[PDB]
């Protein structure tokens, strides 16, 4: 069609030293068009550095990406029309770091509240905590197995068990904590544990549920999966009940939101959270036995900036009517929309800025290029141009 | 410290489209040394292709490599010593491809052998093929990877129930077979099937042993992991015996060779093959009921080149002295040595070839440079080079 940029991801994760690339095509009609890269704002010269351009397109290649290559990238292709201008591009470099797996054993007190702790590694972006129950010597695709409904991860990265007992005593499985995330092909394990025995209790652990973990106030992004935990050490073991502002909220096994979710009660989930999810959560735990426990929480739901009206890929008009580039965002809290003009702030002339859009009255000739909306909050950081052709 | 290439990789895996650099360092001093590819024997112009050099070093890095950039590399660093030479790479690409996972309903026969067969796909390398218990929808553990000692799945990539019962039915878990390899992130998904329940058996199968799958004759490479699988399907389920040549061969859970690699003695593991391994190896299923089963296979074991002697990094002599390039390779079958001088054939001159290496015996000054010994058989091709740096 017209040269116009293609959409790119919002960030770009690297292993150090492996190649990598930054995108950045330009679509249509690419005849004559320049790109040039600009890094954390000041220019970016990738001739001088240990990088190259990809072939047809403005695409940065990063032969071996150190740690001092991460940063902001922005592309910008001129071209016939003007200057089209890609999103920041946020370079950030991905890795897991963890101590050597240690093999520790544990002989708990029975009928007890108990938890195993995982070692949390040195990454980004953060991993996946994984628990598992290891058969010793079996094959790495062919030795998991399940945990009993007293077991569960909290979102700290720790198994609890509500009570130990001597059905997860064993001499041949394994209770292994793994993670994972974008710089490893295959898990990495943080440590291995085995509990060998249990000990009788002597000091008669009546059976009050205590807080072994519970979810503090929290922020949650709309769209998104929230989990609200409360995990607590009961003899018997309790189920927990959880309200919205005082209202009911457990729901069933396939509401938006439920505690029926296959972890007894210790997580109230929210399948897709949405804005009317803020409120204050409390939790109630009562098991007969003492004093019944109760958690407030309170979900607050915000996010990136959502554009109610993309700006057009390309809007053509005659030397005379009057064009108007829309663009609408809503965001919480508010993005802020600032407007360019080929890679440049606006200036007062004809460029008058609604809410729903850029309006120019008079087009002249030097009116043509690409107009970017940006929107921004803390939660996100939007770009998108319209190039508008006159003639 | 003088101009030496680093050690590389035999054969280096590209997903297509996706950067990859085909390694090539000079160690020591590297100044004014120039780099020049070779791929598949004819001059590699890099320049001219959609590929760049990295920095300081040879190493050809692949902007966007096609399926059609697959082939033999082998890259020369030009030196005042001389020609260095790199082993020749393999550049392959590699996938994943499956259609689409089918999901199938199956009510077998009760207390009779059972298999659940899998799609493997097409891919390179070979992927892994992991069976699992999958729960349905929403499952805050891993999925179970660990069935009863009943079943066990072959190196097909199939999954064997010795006798399938009415245990083996759930409306809830799904049997899930899925493959991963170097071109994708995660696994995916070949085919699901659900076992919703069993009909009786209606010709009295009184659970002698019948073979599912048995190991046929095969090669193994020496240093390579093997299994001999001996699955039966037996009521009650039996332990396989091993023999290799008549001698017992179970060995114990921790043995170079052995049947406990929990898979109920379905299977003879090789921790790691040698030579000495090649026989004749039997089995025999006995579960009381019936006649005993026996089964046998040939196992040859097989090795690519060998170094016994790894030419020197680097060898200095003076001028007249007589130098000796130790080099002996052994192979099964005998690999194939061949010397080069720079980058080229020996040619007659002084150089004298024995087992244990070459000999030059009127070291003069165009003796200087890289000779290299290049082993090769059918099972691999290795090369390593030595530099005589005379003075």
């Amino acid at each position: 069609k017209y040269p116009v940029l293609k959409d790119q991801p919002a960030e770009v994760l690297f292993r150090e030293n492996n190649p990598t690339v930054l995108e950045c095509i330009i679509e249509g009609n690419d005849q004559g068009v320049k790109y040039s890269w600009k890094k954390d704002g000041k220019s970016y010269n990738w001739q001088e550095h240990n990088a190259a351009l990809r072939k047809d397109e403005g695409s940065l290649v990063f032969l071996r990406p150190q740690a001092s290559d991460e940063g902001h990238y922005q592309c910008f292709a001129e071209t016939p029309a003007g200057v089209a201008s890609s999103r920041v591009i946020s370079f950030r470099k991905t890795y897991l770091i963890a101590s050597p797996a240690k093999t520790h054993e544990k002989t708990p007190i029975e009928g007890r509240p108990f938890q195993l702790d995982c070692v949390l590694p040195n990454a980004y972006p953060k991993p996946l905590i994984t628990w598992k129950k290891r058969l010793s010597g079996a094959d790495p695709n062919a030795d998991v197995t399940d945990f009993d409904r007293r077991i569960t991860a909290g979102p700290d990265g720790n198994l609890y068990f509500t009570i130990v007992t001597k059905e997860d005593v064993s001499d041949i499985y394994k209770y292994v904590c793994t993670a994972k995330n974008a710089a490893v092909d295959e898990e990495v394990v943080l440590v291995e544990y085995e509990i060998k025995g249990v000990t009788k209790d002597n000091s008669g652990y009546k059976g009050e549920p205590v807080p072994q973990y519970v979810s503090k106030d929290m922020m949650a992004k709309a769209g998104d999966v929230t989990m609200i935990y409360c995990m607590y050490g009961s003899n018997p073991m309790g189920y927990p009940n959880y309200f919205k502002n005082g209202k009911d909220v457990n729901g069933n096994p396939e509401d938006r939101i439920t505690r029926h979710n296959r972890t007894s009660g210790k997580r109230l989930l929210f399948k897709t959270t949405l804005p009317e999810d803020e409120g204050v959560y409390t939790c109630e735990v009562d098991n007969g036995v003492g004093k019944p426990q109760k958690h407030s929480l309170k979900l607050t739901v915000v996010s990136a900036p959502k554009y109610e009206q993309k700006p057009e890929k390309v809007i053509v008009v005659k030397q005379g009517q009057d064009v108007t580039i829309p663009c609408k965002v809503t965001g919480l809290p508010a993005p802020n929309v600032v407007w360019s003009h080929n890679a440049k702030p606006l200036s007062g002339g004809r460029a008058t800025v609604t809410d729903s859009g850029l309006v120019i009255k008079g087009v002249k000739n030097g009116d043509k290029g690409y107009y970017g909306c940006r929107a921004t909050n803390e939660h996100g950081d939007k770009y998108f141009e319209t190039l508008v052709q006159v003639n």
